[PDB]
């Protein structure tokens, strides 16, 4: 089969970035919706036969655009394709992954049999709030990590990297936190609202890492308290950043070093209204998977390098 | 079990109306949205073993109360309720219901579909599309008809009923037609597009019977049609009404002398920037419905009566 | 994967001819019955890692046949075959496909899911019933149409086409009517029972279109209508000619001037008992989707030409 | 719920006796055939919240009656009842359980499949030909025995029983002669084709006991056999009495005492063209099995008296 | 229905004193091995219409119990019941639940399919390794919590509990520890390996919480870093106790104040050799919420007290 | 795809023997177990696009061996293989295949949903105990035969074999030596315990033939019975060898001139402790069947051949 890539209407700009790096062209579709908000469908091109790969992001309207992505699964499924692969960069409903509550829906669950109902064959996904949500599925589902480029970033940008502190503004931030300082070498510390803070701190560049942030009441909270505690600057790197509500409005008004996220969810009109904000390119690390998944490479040779 | 009526964020007022019928209150539940434009749901009672209805209608913005209606639907599965019943006076994506074009999508199996992994077992609609939706799901379905109620409002409000003329807008609306034409004694004629008009007309006074009315492009053109062609005045009736997009400017710019729809689709805010917009009361058919459905009694009873 | 095209008891002619298109020949099967009368299959040659092509028409012994069918398409797949299609020219218990009665069954929909469980991948089929019956299945299914074969006939054939009128004997005919009036330019008329017309016909060649006729109860009175309402002479296209019952009785006393029919079902018998038959032979799109179909070709080019 | 009887077309008069013997009338439902040999059902009581048994024998025309039970099973379930059985008392398609040649079907598995697509939740059966078709089902099911009549029988009937023998036309039947055999405390023999005979036989009454008849061509060679090897007179009981093709031109040109079968399969008119044909009668035991299964009482009791 | 409570061969102290609670007397269940160590179900009574609990945990031999399990019930669901709920106090293969190596299983999503297929309905567990195992199930799973048990354990036993510190032995257990430490008000510390501890412990009473100990390699590291670091006494509190391999050898030879694990897991045996291990009664949350499931009461209440 | 030959821990020595057959070398997996008896398997290769073919016999600890195929099924499945077959000389739980009990499971239906769910697509076995297993699947199930390696042995070894006869020592076990004694052109005999003996025996060696043995409850007696009844010597020929519990103490005080097995279970420690079993290598026909599945090659061949 042939590579066919399609772009939903949310995050454009990433699917031609990872288009160029396929070294090929986006497919045509149309995706607009009729005058009852009803969402149209035209793929204007076979898929017969084919490996069709959808990118499509959980983010603006996330209902419009995951209707969007199940129609475009379905339509690929019946139109006799021969794979079907959801390229899903930021997972919708990815925080509702339990029942903890009285009555509380599991959403997660809910999208995964979604997907599996539409017709899609494998799920490639960037950093899930939960890694357990690749057992919501009976499909592989590939979950990608963006520490790496993290790292990255770290240690080209940061000049006091060598002797700074990691610090987790949630108590079950501890595990993705822990692994950063044990690739660095360096200490550690974790905030805890109900705040507290653990760890030395003082005189030292603390530098935020979680895996989201959607309207930035926390991060913003334990940067006041980083900064009380006795860190010279702060330092905030996330994965997914939504920055909904309030969230720029809380981040210009912070006492933030640098405000640093991926791809994942359109930052060009965010980055307009905060200088604080800087992006991470993951483009490279999705357009690897879409390479080695159609060519039955080995993926897990993206777990060892950038 | 007892009878539990939850309504969603759309058409809050017929909710009430068929729970006021039924002579109980509606059930506690709370559904906002989070900062990223994410559906939270949260049921405030217990769905143990109760026999759960949620009224939900293919309005508004329709992937937004789509996803709510899942939701809700998988809440109270896993939340061990007895049977989980969704009551659609409209149902989303019914015009995509086949496929006549090259890769397109039929979204209304694919909306079947995702009714039947969240977990639904009985499926409540008014007038679909195609009747043959009934066959897009593996569970009951009712399809409720609107005519007698249409019946009843012709036969008080137009006084020349008994030498007037059904037309019908669209070739695949003759079924409609002529199955009321007969109900009446009275003749019938057609319109169909690429105008062409079928039928005496002259010096009579023409109804306009369709289904859906979205934009009104149809009952405009036919309406204008229906004018030259000797009618001396002009009615439509409908039972979905969308009024979406123009829709309302061209029936206040139009020669209609009434527009007559159902409860379907809120028309509260319609009605206020047209006058010529009347509405059919239907909370009594679907409370019907519900309460024989509960009851194990015969639905085939409402269509013998009003 | 190799084309391994299998022929069913029923019409065992037209497999022949779409073998003889395909430059094949047909596979090895036998296909007898026992003596308590359940059927037997016995194919005869490997299908293993092949693309198995079954015709079997809905006609003559419908359940014998269906059975049929049934087994052939298990058989292969439990025979570790690529993929099976079945070809099925007309649709059995294609006129139960809703539930408008008190009890009624929906026996298209069980015919689609025993389809599914045998093991089919694919379904070739021509001119449904209702078109919504492509929804019946989770999988692709081809909807050929006959109408560009029909336009073709009435060209050569009729030479008052240029100013003919087409009829519709149904009120859900109305659909068929309108599309070939459009495509030849010309006006039309349709007649409902409950038999009343409308139209001109008058001093003109009527031309009765529909998609079946089992008995001929209806067309043998729409002719009749046709004739005392003005029209020179009657004739009526079908594509599904079923002829069950009185039906070669009714059209031997009728007035029509030719009646029209394609190869869907055997009409090598009904042709010796009826001058008025004809036949259009479809054994080249049939060849051409499964050809297409097989070499991962576009199916949508059928509906461009003939 | 209530109990619902409901009869197919196939062996009314077993559904008569088990509707006496459980005191009620059996279901309105008329069940003919279209013009084009289609099964019409027509259900005339509401199935709602009910118990509905459907008895339906694989005899006559085995596909028709399929095909039958199949669309009753699914109007029943469409029809919101609350619990569906196949009663069955000669399930079709048992002697093609395994796949011992080249491209066999399992004809057996699919008409499993296919009853529990149609909605079927539990299947009642007496002495299937394979014990392993239970396990061909994901549901309940019931396999009555009719050895405790048979065994009645015997003892009425045959006054030598204490001292004679008791053959098996098969190699494959062994199980059942030897279970009677240690029941009785008599001898046993054994028949194998390509005659073989091993066991004493001369000077005594010789049984043949199998579980069904097709075409009589084995048990006629056996009493043969059994009449050139020293036993004075012949008995031949079955359990399901087929008797399709020769068979009863063999039965009544043979030297059989008697032969005996039940009441799975019409035996009225094969009993006017051959006196040595009795009947068994069964109802009562499938009317205690509905009994039993309706009220959740002990089916296993069944199997300890007649 | 009527409570029908069985119980394996795992654990068979915690299924009597369940039933003491719930005031009634085990199932009549036989099971034993046969000769080749194959798992042997003999159910007693009848098991026909009723709800159906079985007592399981994920103990001793893993495979041997698991397939116990999957026996129970399916036996149960072919026998007619209403419906059967496995009650499993410790899941198996919990700590297999994300595939985060090469070709790694997910074996808590294989244990979780193979108790869907067998035909359980409802599962009751406590304290699960991931709460994510609850979307693993297309079924309510109800996770319950010991935390309230071990909060009383505290107050009634350690008396500086006012000025005690709450330690997490892994970086992934802070949520658990974050929690307790809340509900008394205390303060906490975290211990990670490649050994570093963040938090004062000095001169004061230190308590390790964690949810399981296997071989107890940690823990037993902590409690060395907690009295290297100034820690006067070390408490050990866990819900799982597999005390597998050398574990009880550690604890013998470690300076724990108390091994404090609850009844999930047999215990009888270990306490004869380490006299640090105490064990928390809870059978009582567990015949709770057993009695609140039958009777359709809210679980949720469970969720406020002890 | 590329054949990826995988081994279990049962029966280490079949499968090397496979893999010299096939010319290649075993695939690499590390299955050990944890400290709480939990099965661990790791892959060390990329399966991704392979054709799968895994190696597990029902053998030693049953439950251990099947959980570990179900674990190495599903991780290759998730791993993103083309095909996975299941290779099981001896299938687990054979022997429970129908419900003749009051609460009986159907444990071979059971394992064959836990082997469908995991992800297998084809089954390869030896020698079912009940041929009809092959329904219990919904995926192609190969049942090879041993017979031709039987039949070799029997005209190498035994001289007198043409003047022999073949004794069944059940009831249940005639279909396998009549097919046997025609091949041989040689009479048989059976045994009926409730011990009776039908057959000549006397002045002649007499073979007993099954299809396994656990305990030799079975021949052992039927050996005794045999001598007594005037046979020279006696010959025990069986394809699954299991020799669990005292086994090997009767066959070792037993008067059989030579216990024949199969490579299905390991013979090699059960060799030492008894002179008189011998082993029949079936490797090869494994080896052609393996062989002629990945190249789409007739598997009917090795039904005609040894
Ligand atoms: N889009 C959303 N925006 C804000 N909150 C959400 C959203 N989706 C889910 N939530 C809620 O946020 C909570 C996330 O809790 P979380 O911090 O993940 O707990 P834990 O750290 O124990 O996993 C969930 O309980 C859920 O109810
Ligand atoms: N550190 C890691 N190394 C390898 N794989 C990982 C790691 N973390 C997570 N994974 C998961 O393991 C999967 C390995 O992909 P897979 O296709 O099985 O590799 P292969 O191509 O070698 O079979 C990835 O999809 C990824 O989600
Ligand atoms: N004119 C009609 N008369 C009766 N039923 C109809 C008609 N039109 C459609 N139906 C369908 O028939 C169904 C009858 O409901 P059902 O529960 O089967 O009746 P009962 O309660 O008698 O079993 C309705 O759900 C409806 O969708
Ligand atoms: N006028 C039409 N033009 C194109 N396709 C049509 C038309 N009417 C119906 N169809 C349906 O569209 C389908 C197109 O086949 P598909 O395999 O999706 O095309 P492609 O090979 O381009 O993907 C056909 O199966 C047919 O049933
Ligand atoms: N000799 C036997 N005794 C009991 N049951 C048998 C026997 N032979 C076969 N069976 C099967 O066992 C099943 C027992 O029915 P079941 O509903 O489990 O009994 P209970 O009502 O006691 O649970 C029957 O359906 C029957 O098919
Ligand atoms: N703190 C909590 N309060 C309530 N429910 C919780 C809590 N933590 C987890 N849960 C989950 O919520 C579920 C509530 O059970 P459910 O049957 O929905 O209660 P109800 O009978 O009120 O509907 C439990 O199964 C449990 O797994
Ligand atoms: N004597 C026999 N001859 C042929 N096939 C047999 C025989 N006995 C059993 N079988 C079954 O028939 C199947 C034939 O395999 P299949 O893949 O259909 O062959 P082919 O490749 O010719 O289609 C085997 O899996 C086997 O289980
Ligand atoms: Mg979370
Ligand atoms: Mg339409
Ligand atoms: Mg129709
Ligand atoms: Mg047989
Ligand atoms: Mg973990
Ligand atoms: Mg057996």
């Amino acid at each position: 089969p042939n590579i066919v890539l399609f772009s939903g209407s949310s995050h454009q700009d990433l699917s031609q970035r990872v288009a160029d790096r396929l070294g090929l062209e986006l497919g045509k579709v149309v995706t607009k919706k009729f005058s009852n908000q009803e969402t149209s469908v035209e793929i204007g091109e076979s898929v017969r036969g084919e490996d069709v790969y959808i990118i499509q992001s959980g983010c603006g309207e996330i209902n419009d655009n995951l209707m969007e992505l199940l129609i475009m699964i379905n339509a690929c499924k019946i139109a006799s394709s021969s794979r079907v692969t959801a390229v899903i960069p930021c997972f919708p409903y990815a925080r509702q992954d339990k029942k903890d509550k009285s009555r509380a829906p599991i959403s997660a669950k809910l999208v995964a049999n979604m997907l599996s109902v539409a017709g899609a064959d494998h799920i490639i996904t960037m950093d899930l709030h939960a890694s357990q949500i690749q057992g919501f599925f009976d499909i592989p589902v590939d979950n990608l990590y963006a520490e790496p480029a993290v790292l990255q970033w770290i240690r080209e940008n940061i000049a006091e990297w060598k002797n700074c502190i990691i610090v987790s503004p949630d108590a079950g931030g501890a595990k993705r936190v822990t692994s950063i300082a044990d690739r660095l070498n360096v200490e550690f510390a974790l905030i805890h609202k109900e705040m507290v803070l653990v760890g030395d701190v003082k005189d030292r560049v603390a530098i935020l890492v979680d895996d989201m942030a959607d309207t930035c009441g926390t991060i913003c909270h334990a940067a006041d308290k980083l900064l009380s505690a006795g860190a010279t600057k702060v330092y905030a790197i996330l994965t997914h950043g939504i920055f909904s509500g309030p969230a720029i409005s809380r981040i210009n008004n912070a006492a933030f070093e640098a405000v640093v996220v991926t791809n994942t969810i359109p930052q060009e009109d965010k980055m307009k209204h905060c200088t604080k904000i800087q992006v991470i390119d993951i483009s490279m690390i999705l357009a690897e998977a879409i390479r080695r998944t159609h060519n039955g490479e080995s993926v897990s040779y993206l777990f060892s390098h950038v």
